[PDB]
């Protein structure tokens, strides 16, 4: 497990440029009913796009909210299907989990998304190195807000603001009945907090000067 010579060799990076005044947004296992939308809002009133990193298997419970995302400007990311340590699988499982969340999500968004995000940070060199090849790009992440825990607003706001910086690339959750309310409400106090230190909010392709698509 070697992370840091990964970004050297693959498509593979934790955070971006450190000399753009950009920092990026990413929400993981959506969509869902409860937090998907309300993130959606408040993004939404705060003129900022973001990332979201979608599990294939709620993709296909709610397909109007994977919708709803894509025609507000955001890039959808591919978060596998049914969210395995990829540690733990072997490559036709691996590909299988990618490849179904691909086509799912490519016949709902009207695209197939170049970035991945594995469940648990979770990767191996040879699937990093297949997905490298098939032109995708793995993106991790550089400021936890650990949103899951069910800590509150003012927790995860000054942790971000506390570790924030030009490149970084922010992760919070919409998993489907998870403690998260905390961490919608962490967007009210976020992102204008940012924006006072000169910090302007990104996509991912936006961030690594990609195309969203495949």
């Amino acid at each position: 497990w070697t992370p840091f010579s990964w970004v050297e060799k693959y498509a593979y990076a934790f955070s971006g440029p450190y000399n753009k005044a950009e920092v990026a947004l990413t929400f993981d296992d959506g969509p869902d009913l409860e937090f998907t939308p309300k993130i959606l809002d408040k993004l939404k009133q705060h003129n900022v796009k973001a990332t979201f990193f979608l599990l294939g298997e709620n993709a296909e419970k709610f397909p109007n909210i994977v919708k709803r995302i894509a025609n507000e400007g955001h890039v959808i990311g591919n978060h596998t299907y049914s969210h395995p340590n990829l540690a733990k699988v072997n490559e036709d499982e691996y590909r299988n989990q990618i490849i179904k969340t691909e086509e799912i999500l490519n016949r709902l968004a009207g695209y197939a998304p170049k970035f991945i995000r594995p469940p648990y940070g979770e990767i191996l060199e040879n699937q990093l190195k297949w997905a490298t090849e098939q032109n995708f790009m793995i993106v991790q992440w550089s400021v936890d807000t650990v949103d899951w825990k069910g800590v509150s607003a003012d927790t995860i706001t000054n942790n971000v603001l506390g570790n924030s910086f030009p490149g970084s690339v922010i992760l919070q959750h919409s998993t489907p009945g998870g403690h998260l309310q905390g961490s919608v409400d962490a967007l009210d106090k976020i992102i204008p907090q940012l924006k006072t230190k000169g910090a302007r909010f990104v996509t991912l392709p936006s961030m690594f000067q990609t195309s969203k698509e495949r």
